[PDB]
């Protein structure tokens, strides 16, 4: 069957921490006062929660309340444990409180509020310098969570909040985040379609932190090339074909051969034969202002089929693309 894999960094983090750190099922939730929060307006609803803007009446400060939908209790204790483990880390959203919602009878997670810049405005107006600056800020959050033995598994632009006036970034939505344990087989049904790594698309379960680096590369490619999304699959199968039209099929077959993966036979009639395209193929007069040889080299080192061959978050921070960013 498939050849096993393990991360090339932070392999041992969870074995050297006390069991209390990663055994989220055993964690006893400390409950706050639901009356401290007055809901103001609904911001959104997803598959797993309803999100509200609220006010903490003990300090008149704005907060965001995520009222979880009735779902596997294991998923909720996992998100809480990850948020508590990462609290105070660089650019990680702060979990302010946990209360029992009186209406839903389910947990409501209370987060610090971010006066976030509209997503469309960020996509349309961030400059070359701003993309480098904010990518460096995302890498601080990713190296922190990876160093803490956690993979986000849902890196995408709507999960990165920016308050552009204050040059403040936060990585949010840790509901798909998981503890990395070497040799563990994970569910491939994670991440959003356009940001799914090849490991998920070929059904390789022994993945690691490097899935987040693929997702980050998809975000960067969309931003620098002005193509939303960069890999625009009609479904999870066509998603791999879209990747193969850029990275080529030969490196894809070498990847599946290395890990002794059996490709779904559904791919035999749709994958075709493609050569790798040079990154300059995607440059045009409307994205030239965001492209540089350092941006392309950095992107090339994130967007690799072999998850073990991608830059780690800490190696990425060393890249020349960031030399211009004030530190
Ligand atoms: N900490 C936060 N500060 C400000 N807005 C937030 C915060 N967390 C989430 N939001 C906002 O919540 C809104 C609704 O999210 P939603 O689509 O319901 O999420 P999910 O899919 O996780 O349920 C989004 O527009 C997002 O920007
Ligand atoms: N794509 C897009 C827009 C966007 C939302 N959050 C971001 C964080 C960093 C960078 Br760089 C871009 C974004």
């Amino acid at each position: 069957g498939p050849v096993p894999s393990r991360a090339r960094v932070y392999t041992d983090v969870n074995t050297h921490r006390p069991s209390e750190y990663w055994d989220y099922e055993s964690h006893v939730v400390e409950w706050g006062n639901q009356d401290d929060y007055q809901l103001v307006r609904k911001l959104g609803r997803g598959k797993y929660s309803e999100v509200f803007e609220a006010i903490n009446i003990t300090n008149n400060e704005k907060v965001v309340v995520k009222i979880l939908k009735p779902v596997a209790a294991a998923k909720i204790k996992r998100e809480i444990k990850i948020l508590e483990n990462l609290r105070g880390g660089p650019n990680i959203i702060t979990l302010a409180d946990i209360v029992k919602d009186p209406v839903s009878r389910t947990p409501a997670l209370v987060f610090e509020h971010v006066n976030n810049t509209d997503f469309k405005q960020l996509y349309q107006t961030l400059t070359d310098y701003d993309i480098r600056f904010y990518m460096y800020e995302i890498l601080k959050a990713l190296d922190y969570c990876h160093s803490m033995g956690i993979m986000h598994r849902d890196v995408k632009p709507h999960n990165v909040m920016i308050d552009h006036e204050h040059r403040k970034l936060r990585l949010i939505d840790w509901g798909l985040a998981e503890f990395y344990h070497p040799g563990q087989e994970y569910n491939v049904r994670v991440a959003s379609r356009y940001f799914k790594g090849p490991e998920l698309l070929v059904d390789y379960q022994m993945y690691d932190y490097s899935l987040d680096m693929w997702s980050l590369g998809c975000m960067l490619a969309s931003m620098i090339f002005r193509k939303e999304p960069f890999f625009h699959g009609h479904d999870n199968y066509d998603q791999l074909v879209r990747i193969a039209k850029v990275l080529g099929t030969e490196d894809l077959y070498d990847y599946i051969d290395k890990y002794n993966i059996e490709l779904d036979p559904r791919f035999n009639d749709i994958l075709g034969r493609h050569s790798r395209k040079r990154w300059e193929r995607f440059v045009h007069s409307e994205n030239q202002h965001l492209v540089s040889p350092e941006a392309l080299d950095f992107l090339d080192k994130l967007l690799r089929y072999d998850h073990q061959s991608r830059l780690t978050a800490r190696e990425a921070m060393e890249h020349p693309y960031f030399y211009t960013v004030v530190k």
